[PDB]
């Protein structure tokens, strides 16, 4: 949470850049100009998912572009933890997201193209074992059931909690049917851990950045694991955002993955609990300043062709 000046003089010291500038944009990040290149850097509090950065060396390893690759500190690292802590920086990308530049469909074929090397990449049986693995918990359907019964009428609410508490019992139908789909669907899967593959776990418009020409990137890779291909792939078509739901655009992107056989039943179960978790996550917040969003964003999950409908419309 600091300011320019201070972190100027982090990045001159461990970094080695003479950055003039470092303005904040509103875990902090910040965009650090040098007299020459615009910078993107990360504060984390607390050292947390080091189980990233693996990922990112072993893609950028793989040869893919499409990842943005770390700057290297004077001590040759891709941080700066400082005694625990941590860095990061990143060079800056002025481009927008698909949540608001649209792929050409040429660029969607190069999604297709990269989305697979991931998904055909090798991954070290080492780093295997830190990342963690589908097993269809069922922890978050038991966090919206507990939902059903947390509506109730008290007076000690507030204007916001009342709204949801109301939207919620507005559409307490669709719900259970997601909660319960996302419930029946997973009893015809048979976890064949021998098929599981890297997946960027979140690869909704919201983390690929579309840049100019013909050039993407695919961020945050917080949250990476090991599961069905369909994982990724029920993004395409998803309508996460209220985009990427134009059918004939899921057919550029196949030109460029491969028609390699895609099981819809995961492809099904995948689409109905995302809902599920979101439903449980902006849920369980709402009942302080994310919860002005965590609604605004709930809410859009029953829009017109946004990621509800997709779910219960078998176009797959
Ligand atoms: N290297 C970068 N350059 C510019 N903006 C970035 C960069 N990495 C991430 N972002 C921005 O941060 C948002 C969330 O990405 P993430 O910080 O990886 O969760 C994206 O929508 C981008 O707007
Ligand atoms: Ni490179």
């Amino acid at each position: 949470p600091i300011q320019a000046q201070q972190l100027i003089e982090l990045l001159k010291v461990h970094y080695g850049i003479d950055i003039h500038t470092a303005q904040f944009i509103q875990a902090f990040a910040y965009q650090a100009d040098s007299e020459s290149k615009s910078y993107f850097i990360k504060l984390k509090y607390g050292y947390h998912d080091e189980i990233n950065l693996s990922i990112i060396r072993l893609l950028h390893d793989s040869g893919i572009k499409e990842i943005i690759f770390p700057i290297h500190t004077l001590e040759a690292k891709l941080f700066q933890q400082l005694k625990h802590f941590k860095i990061i920086a990143y060079p800056f990308i002025h481009a927008p997201n698909g949540f608001t530049q649209n792929l050409t469909g040429k660029q969607w074929k190069q999604l297709g193209k990269v989305l697979r090397q991931i998904h055909e990449t090798s991954v070290p049986i080492s780093i295997q074992q830190q990342l963690r693995k589908e097993i269809y918990s069922p922890k978050w359907r038991e966090i919206v059931r507990s939902f059903y019964n947390q509506i109730e009428f008290d007076n000690s609410d507030d204007k916001l909690t009342a709204a949801f508490k109301s939207f919620f019992n507005q559409n307490s139908a669709a719900i259970h049917r997601l909660v319960d789909t996302s419930e029946k669907l997973s009893k015809k899967i048979q976890p064949d851990l021998d098929k599981y593959v890297l997946c960027h776990s979140d690869i909704h418009a919201g983390n690929v950045l579309v840049g100019n020409e013909e050039s993407i990137y695919i961020i945050d890779w917080d949250e990476p694991m090991l599961a069905p291909k369909e994982r990724d792939l029920m993004f395409i078509g998803g309508g996460v955002g209220n985009v990427w739901n134009k059918p004939h655009e899921i057919q550029y992107f196949y030109e460029g993955y491969g028609e390699i056989n895609v099981d819809k039943t995961i492809l099904s179960y995948y689409r109905h609990e995302r809902i599920v978790e979101d439903i449980a996550v902006y849920g369980q917040d709402l009942l302080n300043q994310s919860r002005l969003e965590s609604f605004k964003y709930f809410k859009e999950m029953f829009d017109p062709n946004n990621v509800v409908e997709i779910a219960f419309a078998t176009e797959q």
